[PDB]
C-alpha cells in the first residue's frame, strides 16, 4: 500500500508514534518518506553484507525481524519479515519503537541523519489535522 501524506500521519498518531521516546510525528514522517515514499512494500537488498531492509521504515533482517536467509541474523524484536510486508502497518510500527529503545534512538537510520536531522520537518504534518 502506497500512503498518502496526511493519511499516514494520522494512523501513526492513533498508533501512538507522536513523541514516542522523546521523537516528534514530523520526524517519523520524515524517516518514512526517505526510507520508503510511504510504500509498505518497499525492500532493499544489501548486497554488502546480505541482509535486507523491509517496509515503510525499511527495517532491517540482522538485528530486528527474521527472514531466515540473513548471515549472522539476530531477533530483537522478534518479528517475521513477512509482518512488514503488510498494508496494515502495527507490526512496523511495533518494530519500529523497539528500533529507538536502543540509546541511539532516532539515529540509527542513516537516512534520518542526512535529511531530517537538524532541519525543518513540519512540513511533512503540516496542514493533517494532528
Amino acid at each position: 500500500k502506497a500512503f498518502e501524506r496526511c493519511e499516514l500521519a494520522r494512523t501513526l498518531k492513533r498508533l501512538g508514534m507522536d513523541g514516542y521516546r522523546g521523537i516528534s510525528l514530523a520526524n517519523w514522517m520524515c524517516l518514512a518518506k526517505w526510507e520508503s515514499g510511504y510504500n509498505t512494500r518497499a525492500t532493499n537488498y544489501n548486497a554488502g553484507d546480505r541482509s535486507t531492509d523491509y517496509g515503510i521504515f525499511q527495517i532491517n533482517s540482522r538485528y530486528w525481524c527474521n527472514d531466515g536467509k540473513t548471515p549472522g541474523a539476530v531477533n530483537a524484536a522478534h518479528l517475521s519479515c513477512s509482518a512488514l510486508l503488510q498494508d496494515n502497518i502495527a507490526d512496523a510500527v511495533a518494530a519500529a519503537k523497539r528500533v529507538v529503545r536502543d540509546p541511539q534512538g532516532i539515529r540509527a537510520w542513516v537516512a534520518w541523519r542526512n535529511r531530517c536531522q537538524n532541519r525543518d520537518v513540519r512540513q511533512y504534518v503540516q496542514g493533517c489535522g494532528v
